[PDB]
């Protein structure tokens, strides 16, 4: 695609996060870069409004696919860089077993040089001292594949999958996603056969600072199409 010449070299990014979890207002700033030529982000997030009420590691899947790496012949498949400049709408449901879920709307464009994904989030019926109002998943994420279909009808793809939070007692605390993705200008786009994205995640902490905060890096690969 075109879009694709937009990713060529390192990228700035910034997120924004506007968030409401059962009645809870938050918000979350990021900035960094990413490099779709190794699939490789990294961001510096900080909570704007105090402690982050909900856990990191809850918000990683919502705080920029466009970044991800396809290799040579799965080019035609990358329907996140086909959207830009103009950018898509990315929308999910995150369901969090035995308790709440959220609901995220963001919309991922260029604003001059740089990539921004700006969010608003609502979570709702999260179970006072839960593992997600209590804080009692691990600093951590594991590594994860999530599968992408072509969704016609909408011009654009979807996708269903689930993360593991580690919880402290050395359970599991499963969220279930069902993503879309839409296109917001009217240009083409490639719709992409089935294929998926293999993910892994680097949480870490910066020490000098002072605010709640989640250093993150991120590789994110195209993979499920031979040549």
């Amino acid at each position: 695609s075109k879009g694709e010449e937009l990713f060529t070299g390192v990228v700035p990014i910034l997120v924004e996060l506007d968030g409401d979890v059962n009645g809870h207002k938050f918000s979350v700033r990021g900035e960094g870069e990413g490099d779709a030529t190794n699939g490789k982000l990294t961001l510096k997030f900080i909570c704007t409004t105090g402690k982050l009420p909900v856990p990191w590691p809850t918000l990683v899947t919502t705080l920029v696919l466009c970044f991800a790496r396809y290799p040579d012949h799965m080019k035609q498949h990358d329907f996140f860089k086909s959207a830009m400049p103009e950018g898509y709408v990315q929308e999910r449901t995150i369901s969090f077993k035995d308790d709440g879920y959220y609901k995220t709307r963001a919309e991922v464009k260029f604003e001059g040089d740089t990539l921004v994904n700006r969010i608003e989030l609502k979570g709702i019926d999260f179970k006072e001292d839960g593992n997600i109002l209590g804080h009692k998943l691990e600093y951590n994420f594991n590594s994860h594949n999530a599968y992408i279909t072509a969704d016609k009808q909408k011009n654009g793809i979807k996708s269903n999958f689930k993360i593991r939070h580690n919880v402290e007692d050395g359970s599991v605390q499963l969220a279930d996603h069902y993503q879309q993705n839409t296109p917001i200008g009217d240009g083409p786009v490639l719709l992409p056969d089935n294929h998926y994205l293999s993910t892994q995640n680097k949480l870490s902490k910066d020490p000098n600072e002072k605010r709640d905060h989640m250093v993150l890096l991120e590789f994110v690969t195209a993979a499920g199409i031979t040549l």
